[PDB]
């Protein structure tokens, strides 16, 4: 490209690969998403909060391209894998699959900011720190606040704590 | 009639059965909501998820009777048959009669739609299309999601998942 | 009930006897109003006139049915007959049977606060003399007001007399 | 076309025949219009309700040639014939005459749905059922009640009827 | 005096021992108002639903005293009792109190308004019927309701369903 500079292909391919790893993230916030929406589940509130998560999810991949093209690097889409679940369980269980997927997707941009710092592509580095690095660390605080809450409504009547949560959290 | 083109007798007559549907179903929820209204039982959410299904249901027997006089059919009126209980016990009890009901009404208008079918009568076909079909689908589904909270609700403590469900929800 | 203070089994039956006579009123309504709505028949105020009749009964029941619980009697629901007639005839024939229909109405009211004086139920002579004994003299005033005009539109030629008084009077 | 898909010969031929079906209805009622614009008949709401069901048809004929082009159809225009009457007698006998002419429309358009159906078009059914099928069965039912009334006040003294109608419903 | 007419030394007397009722009524809610924001209580919406209770007693009374001197009697006031209790239990002890001294206060009423009829007084029972019998009717169906609500969340935990209903219906 005549405007790429300090971007190698080691970092055009990784962030190709992130790409794939949000709209991935952002399939299975989908499916979390339309399960609560089923009328033997029925829980609004934890619809809205996966269907959100499929957005954002959504939303990075697109800043991902965005970048790779401002960067001359070239945009390489392969097949996206259905998610790993059909029926998602308890409010409980898809909370705990999804801060498993964030913790993969975390660990897939410390990862790229881990190549970017042995590539000293610096503008790389800046970008996942401001728009990627630190909504992470957010969202994976919030939902550790949300097991916390969940678990600790279980205990005695689990489908009354289900409703709860649901209602006075979400 | 001087207006009256398409409009066979059986779909005349089929359009009166739906209106007494509807009109007993309208009674049925009038008998509903009053219940939940006895100082014995007093959940004001319930009664007001009723009366307002009671104005819905008129509503629904007079756009049918406005569509019988368009076609140049005559209306004709039947005896309302009183409601199946006096009592109706809980909620749940409520919910369940409610979603007998309403899928009865479906039935009636899928049965209508498939005599419009045969008839060759499209103007009939989307009116129910309309206003009706869809409307019905919309109101079965909510009344699954109740019932599928209600029964998460009950399993500990059923006054305690009664009040809760008709404070929090409806 | 734990709420019920001097109110009679007599009031409690004649009250739910009320409100099949309301509620029958209201039917009677309804098929009048989309007599008028018929394409030979095409009398667009009379139509109106009886379609809010129709909605004035059923909110008198609605009262009554609200009365019923707010003194711990139990409302019980009948079959509702069907209106004495199919078709209504002129604009005269209409206006002499819902005269008949309200004196009906205003001679069971008249009855049940007989009955209410009879059991020293005050609350109960107050609401009939708040709510519907006062509404029944009007109606019927009017009416009667009604009955005046159209009988001497007849005289002459009747489809005249019956169009002008729709239009200028309803 | 490059466009055309699921699109008949059949349906593109009887689009066209009724676009000629609307503009023959245009013309007529322009027609109509003008005659109660005579100095010699002088009926102004007659005039504008014809006038006004005019535009109506064009529209229509409009509505149906944006549609021939979206399935790529192709728009054949034929010769215009002139309407049936050079005069058209009283307010009851042009009622007549459009409710004859909008019942010819509406079997040519029960006629083009049946044609859809037996091609499996069901692009063409939703776009009838939409925008043509309750037009014309609304516009029957107008008619039909005016005619009713006009029957009404023609009994005793036909001028006077005639000017009260114009003056009283138009 | 020169206005007094028509109103009887009995009504007179049997108004004043009505204020001394109210007052007492008011006085009992004004306790079990205080008994509710003990710190080892803290109920809040409890304490505001009796704090408003006394309200409306002492209101009443005064009405009843602007009443005896628009009819020309003479208000005489004596000690007022303190309250039955000194600490009122729990948010069902203290509904199931509240309800008992309505229907004292109401039986009291309907005694005043057959002297009243007794001595042809029908200011008194007009006086009556507008201002206090409606008004303790609703009250004590809006106690009957919550009495219910209450009962219903004991079973379980009692101190949940006490916390509960202060919280999502007070």
């Amino acid at each position: 490209s005549q405007i790429r500079q300090n971007y190698s292909t080691e970092v055009e391919a990784a962030v190709n690969r992130l790409v794939n790893l949000y709209l991935r993230a952002s399939y299975t916030y989908l499916s979390l998403g339309f399960y609560f929406d089923r009328d033997d589940v029925a829980l609004e509130g934890v619809c809205h909060f996966f269907r959100e998560l499929a957005e954002e999810k959504r939303e990075g991949a697109e800043r991902l391209l965005k970048m790779q093209n401002q960067r001359g690097g070239r945009a390489l889409f392969q097949d996206l894998q259905k998610p790993s679940q059909d029926e998602w369980g308890t409010t409980l269980d898809a909370m705990k699959a999804a801060i498993v997927l964030e913790k993969s997707l975390n660990q897939a941009l410390l990862d790229l900011h881990a190549l970017g710092s042995a590539q000293a592509d610096p503008h790389l580095c800046d970008f996942l720190e401001s728009h990627f690095l630190d909504e992470e660390v957010k969202l994976i605080k919030k939902m550790g606040d949300h097991l916390t809450n969940i678990q600790r409504l279980v205990g005695s009547q689990a489908g009354l704590g289900e409703y709860l949560f649901e209602r006075l959290t979400l």
